[PDB]
């Protein structure tokens, strides 16, 4: 029942850094993340799934209009990565393609998700995942962190199958008030990703013990 | 696990909004039959027949005693099999519900305005309960607070039954509803059409298209 | 789920409620069977007929002493053979429900005035305990914060019992009590004729009847 | 569910009040058997008696050290085989309860007046731990608020002990520790009386028996 | 249930303590080994012999980089077979935690100032996260509340992985952290030396015997 | 706005000796405790406010059952106590007898309240005090401290020329709930007050004092 | 506005800390007075002119009984003329500070373990009452809760009273006093102390500094 | 009422929003004034005319013992007559602040991460306290509790200081510290730029417009 971490980005490098370092689940693309690295998916979702080591999960967002357009980058998507997780913006049209798609056995992710009860539409359609966009919620005025804890409550009562996976970060503060409001997995993109990797607290302790321990031994190994 | 219903006669929208929404089915009552023109016999089919011929409908009988209901409701059975039967909680309604959990035809006890009244409905044997939200707001109460009480009413004391919630005028009276538990929900037309645009989603939207023709020089996948 | 008991001795009322209330019941007292001013091996036969031989009956004991006490309840149990016994909370009353509990026979305890007094009767084996709403008022108290902390304490220390609330002036009162957990409840018959009537339901199926009229002619289905 | 005992050494109002009260057993201590004069091999059976030979024992340590601790529990065990042995949470007692566990007795940590002494005697093995309420109370504090803590943190971090909440001065300070979540108590005698006769309760019986009277010229059933 | 842990190198010390205490073992830093002035191969076997060879073990790896501090592990289990590894959550220890638990050695996350950073050691594999208390309080921040969110994190979101709270100036504060949900905890001697004696309690003890000399003319059973 | 500390006694020696203690603004009697101290009025009533040393309030219980009775009663106590403080049982004669004593203008004490209603109906017919019996409400099985909580809020905005007064206590928990729910004046009775009167921990912390003084000076004063 | 106070006798620490910190004055007791080994005589003066003449003092009688107690508060105030003498409260303490307030001589009530006993205290005459936060908790007790409903009491029943908090292990029990509503406070050295160093101040300070010269090849102006 | 500040020293900047915001002052740092690459004699009368000659500003001290801060402060005033003086809060800092309250040049406390640290920086005479709220988010804090908490000590305890909050990466984070009560703001260049962009604003004028032009044939009044 472990939570689910996710970097944001589609930069290749990066994503084989801090794969090191972080417990990692996969890697959440979109068509400006994509279009930024400027490398189409037929060869940068391979290389991303790559520089996890062939292990985690993959999402990628369809471009089409139409319902009918967005199951056919559905499957596209799919024939690149056989376990893709297609990334759908909750429209009308993108609800339509939710449902074709489940119909399908095609797992999907309502995106672009700006308040609670369209991302529970999302997940009754049959997304598996649903991605409010936390800090763009405040940018037009509201609450990222209330509609993430809404459409969690939501999802748990009303749509179990479903979690939350939020994204649009600027702080690791926001998105730890996102998990203490239950929501089960998350997205980071890089830069907040790496705020992640510092408290100098932690170093002088360290540094600390290196000084106790050489000045009873004559050592700073064990 | 939630149901949604949508809530009309109008086998136009009906079929239109199957195509987007997740709906579990189509609620009618008397008003929105009659606006429609059409009677029971031709509109139920062609409503069931909008969704798909999946999908759950509802229909309010008529008769004002409970024998006159329960006539009512075999007739409405036999125009569509598995058809709930929405009966108004009166006194004569109750009675309808026992006689008609029964003879074992599903109903739905409507036209609640408190939480008392629907849990007796539940009680009696409906496995849905509509209270009219908005309605109660009108005549100065709070509809949402009677949802909240009702839920729980009826998931300690009559766990068969769920809120059915009705009469909306907005979206977030429903999210409201949601937000306090209510598992089933029927909305009337322009409030899932509300539910249909969002202005910074397409702002979103078109952003990643300009980013993608702009690295691609293509808008497709 | 829940338990709704009429109480009563009223044996036309009885009959008349049976069909429109979902009655699980009915609870007499001292006082309401000396209204009827019928002896107790006349009218607890026909309260069970009224009820169509459904639904379950409820009667108290007269005598002072725990032996005494435990003479009413077979001789209760000799009239009606799944009656439940409805004993005083008091000392020897106490004593009573240890005894009928060692003998099998299920009790209420009744004339609850405090939460203490009432998780004691269950404790002795009492099945179901009544403390009295509005009587509780009247002393200075509150009987709806009565019932609150009853309620808990049987879940967590006595869970075989239940709440089986009364003594109820208003509609309001029975509903919080159920909003509180309350599991089972009795009504005198004034408070269910008051939950069997709403303007605003019978001027919705009006305005229902209107527009299936103005759509087709009849009022019928 | 819930335990209910008396605290006291007084065999005379042990049998009078198990007779009333669904008691689970007696809790001593060294200052009751004292007041009672008579020592432990005599009292305790008397006790067990006065009980109906069911009802749980509990019976104090006097020893200052941890193995004479120990001694006086197997000296209690056998003068009554299935007692449960009370030790004071001392350093030394928190050893003796260690040492009683690996003996497979069963003991109650007693004299607790803070949370995380309970939990402590608790997690070294104790099955039972008793805060001192009203003397808590008496050095500044809250016993209420320590029996509210003391039980949130056995059913986190030892969830095989129960708090039994002792020393009391009313039956509020009962039933708060009750509805803290308490899952037992023990009470003294006048508190325990207090908790028999209401005079409301009194009146609502006469009043039932008086106009049972008038209607019917009887007393009895 | 809990684990109680004590925060020491000091062999004597565990070997007086464990007699009075539940301990479930006891974690070592490198400021305490070093304290101790003994090298780990002699200091971990004396600990694990003064614990009567139950209880768990800590101790901290020294290296600066994840292979390093792999390095270490394995080093440290050869030296206790069953010893937890704790790692300083750093990046490197991030890292050496993810191939500590592909190396199925099981690991602490040590020297955790905030929620987030020790939700992601335990994400990492760390089977326990071990928050500096007072070290956060002393920074301005909370560290009840850092226990607080980290415990709720650990139990939504990485349910293999327990709170082990660290570095404590006051029994109130090991108690608070027990009090929001902490499932283990390690004490410093001198703390643990404070929870040891309570005057009230001897003043207790000291009255009943007073009582008992006054009744029976001895102390002892 | 101090608040107002009474005995509820009418022990003579007891008043002069806990009042060197205790700051003390009167003494309450009741029919019971003048019973039980065997002597008139006219003689016990002069002795008590002799005891507190001639400050202080006193307040005596009418023993009429009517309302005009009550008011002779009334005119009788003032005749002794030129400033004593009438209790009147909130009964409907007691409630006509404190309006009657309203338009006199003598103060009066709405005693025997068991329900907030009750009490806030004496204050409204001119009561200056209100005394509900926490322990006895208690004892039947409700609240006494919900009851004053409620009555202190219902004279605060309702009849705010009253306060409770509260009485009837077995633990100084009880009384101490009181005072903190607000609550504006108390009468404790003697155990209670004795219970009042010695703390363990105190005197350890003193002896240390001591202790450590004389260790440093060997003087053990000042 | 507040007055923070500094809790002992040291002269040496007064000097120094009173350039850091905005002091209100210094609280002795006979601990620390005895621990700097000098009589009052002398070391009242001392500190006076170690917080530069500003600033109030406070120090505590030694006698048993309240008219001994006044008899020191005369001594007291013949070695400083405007000092605030600290009285235990006890029962003859209680008298002592009736007495005191007849006489004019502003006093503290102190060695507060409970909220009533500092409300009597306050209600007695004191302008100050002082718990021991700390020695409250080591009692089992909850320090923070004795100020909390201490503040509260003043406030509402002894208005001209405040609560000095004292006796503290750790700046946080001293901010959550103060968070408390607390209206003055007494700090020991080592609390002071931490209360002024943080190293996230002192690295922003040196980022600072750093960036400065970049600019400017300088550090200063 | 309250002020809204500008954290930067970019002097087109401080023109370009002058004009759109209602701005109280500026508030410069030795970070922002060294990437401007002016020294304060130049830069600080240039942001005073960016200003319009009227609002605060802020400018930081470099030395580092208590009387090197004075005259930095004195430096500062030279070139700005009613500057404000920001004081790091160290205990030199600290020392400084209360010798510049001495001299009657008002400061602000400034690289607070603590709620005790602003107190007693306001206590010593600070007029405003700086907590820096995303800084402590990122060490593993809350930025928002610590505002909080400061802002109840300072309205309790210190009145006449304001919290006068920075260190922002969101507007959402200076709202909530609006929303806790803190009575100032300072807002970096884009942050302070993200609260100048609403769309859907946009979108409801150029609604208004189109109704506009479809009614009267044209756009303007
Ligand atoms: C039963 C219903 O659906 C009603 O809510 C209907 O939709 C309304 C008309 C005017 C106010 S409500
Ligand atoms: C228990 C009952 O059945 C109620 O009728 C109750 O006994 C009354 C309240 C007021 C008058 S009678
Ligand atoms: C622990 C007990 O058994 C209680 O009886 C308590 O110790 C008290 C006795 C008298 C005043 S408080
Ligand atoms: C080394 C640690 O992590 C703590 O356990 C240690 O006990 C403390 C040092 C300063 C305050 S507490
Ligand atoms: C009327 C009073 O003033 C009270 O003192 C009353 O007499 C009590 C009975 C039991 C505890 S208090
Ligand atoms: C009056 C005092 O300042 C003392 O209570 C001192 O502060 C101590 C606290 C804990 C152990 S000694
Ligand atoms: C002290 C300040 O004025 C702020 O600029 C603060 O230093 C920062 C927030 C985010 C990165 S740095
Ligand atoms: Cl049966
Ligand atoms: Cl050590
Ligand atoms: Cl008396």
């Amino acid at each position: 029942r472990s939570m689910e971490l996710y970097l944001d980005t589609s930069d290749v490098v990066a994503v084989k850094a801090l794969s090191r370092i972080f417990p990692l689940a996969g890697v959440t693309t979109n068509p400006s993340t994509i279009a930024a690295g400027k490398k189409p998916l037929d060869v940068v979702l391979p290389q991303l799934h790559e520089a996890m080591g062939g292990q985690g999960r993959l999402f990628a967002t369809v471009m089409a209009t139409t319902a009918e357009g967005m199951v056919n980058d559905a499957l596209k998507l799919r024939s690149i990565i056989a376990d893709i997780v297609v990334k759908v913006p909750v429209t009308a049209e993108g609800l339509a393609a939710i449902k074709m798609l489940k119909a399908e056995g095609i797992p999907t992710l309502g995106t672009a998700v700006y308040g609670a009860a369209q991302g529970l539409l999302s997940a009754l359609a049959g997304a598996e995942y649903v991605a409010p966009y936390v800090n763009r919620i405040d940018a037009q005025g509201g609450s990222g962190i209330q509609t993430v804890t809404d459409l969690h409550q939501l999802l748990k009562m009303h749509a179990p199958q479903a979690k939350v996976l939020a994204a649009s970060f600027k702080t690791p503060r926001q998105a730890l008030d996102c998990l203490l409001a239950g929501c089960e997995s998350i997205t980071l993109p890089l830069d907040v990703a790496q705020q992640m990797q510092s408290y100098p607290a932690v170093d002088a302790a360290v540094a600390k013990f290196e000084q106790d321990w050489q000045g009873a031994f004559g050592r700073t190994s064990i």
